């Protein structure tokens, strides 16, 4: 019961995307650009709908350089996957949680069953252990 | 004729993103966080093919407000777009060129034509016109 690698998940809905500088509590690990992915199946649970198993959200995560008054996307650190699964990952709430380190497929990175990705989301019970809300 | 405004477009490929701070040369009217969609069409030639008619890019632009050293999206302030149609355009080189205040479909910003996006965007006539590349 590994969480699945995204593939093709680069053309999915486009979320929302937000900047963490020095300075910011989450700069160490989450500093950089980074968006926010969606598959079909999480857009009906984000909408306010309920979330499918099967619905995948994902938080793609660019280093990013300074370039006279812009910040331009640099290098892929990791992507943050989330994959939904009641009874499969039902120990940390329905959702399975993985990293891979540069959005590679071979770089797993979480080692703990997903518990320490699971404790900061749980603050977010109410709507489902998801942070991102849908923009227009 | 004018350039249609493009329905659907937050559902289409997000290619990229860039934030324009105060300072920079485009910060008028272009300053904020900015994420750059295609069409299906579109796609075709940012992977190197011929862009053919129909296809579309869209730059939405975001106000943002710096808290705690993230940079959080706020309101819309306009989306620019250039739809392809090699006849209809051949004024400004084969790609029509209209804004729309808020991403509403009632507030067109261009009053000249196009000839004003067209004088920059000429730059990139190597590349059909487009500045942004792919990336994965
Ligand atoms: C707090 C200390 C966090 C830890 C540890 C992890 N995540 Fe997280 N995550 C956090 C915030 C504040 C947000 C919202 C970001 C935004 O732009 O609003 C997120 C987001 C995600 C997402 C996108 C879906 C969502 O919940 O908004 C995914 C797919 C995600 N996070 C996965 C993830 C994984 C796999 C983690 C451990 C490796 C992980 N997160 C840790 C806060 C925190
Ligand atoms: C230089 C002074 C510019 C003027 C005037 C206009 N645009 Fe532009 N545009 C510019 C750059 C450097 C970029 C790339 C930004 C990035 O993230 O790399 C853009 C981008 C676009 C796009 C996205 C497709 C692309 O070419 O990268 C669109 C749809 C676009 N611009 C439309 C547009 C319109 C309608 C303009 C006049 C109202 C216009 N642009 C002006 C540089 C400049
Ligand atoms: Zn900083
Ligand atoms: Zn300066």
């Amino acid at each position: 019961t590994k969480v699945k690698y995204p593939d093709g998940f680069r053309s999915w809905y486009h979320v929302k995307s937000m900047v963490i500088q020095p300075g910011h509590p989450l700069e160490n690990p989450f500093g950089g650009i980074h968006h926010v992915y969606a598959n079909a199946e999480a857009i009906q649970g984000l909408r306010g709908g309920n979330y499918p198993d099967g619905a995948v959200l994902v938080f793609d995560l660019f280093d990013y350089q300074e370039d006279n008054h812009a910040l331009v996307e640099g290098k892929r650190k990791l992507i943050g996957v989330m994959e939904r699964d009641a009874k499969r990952f039902s120990a940390t709430g329905g959702w399975g949680y993985e990293g891979f380190g540069e959005g590679k497929p071979d770089k797993r990175l979480v080692t703990d069953g997903g518990q320490g990705c699971f404790g900061c989301h749980a603050a977010q019970k109410e709507s489902q252990y998801v942070f991102s809300r849908l923009r227009d």
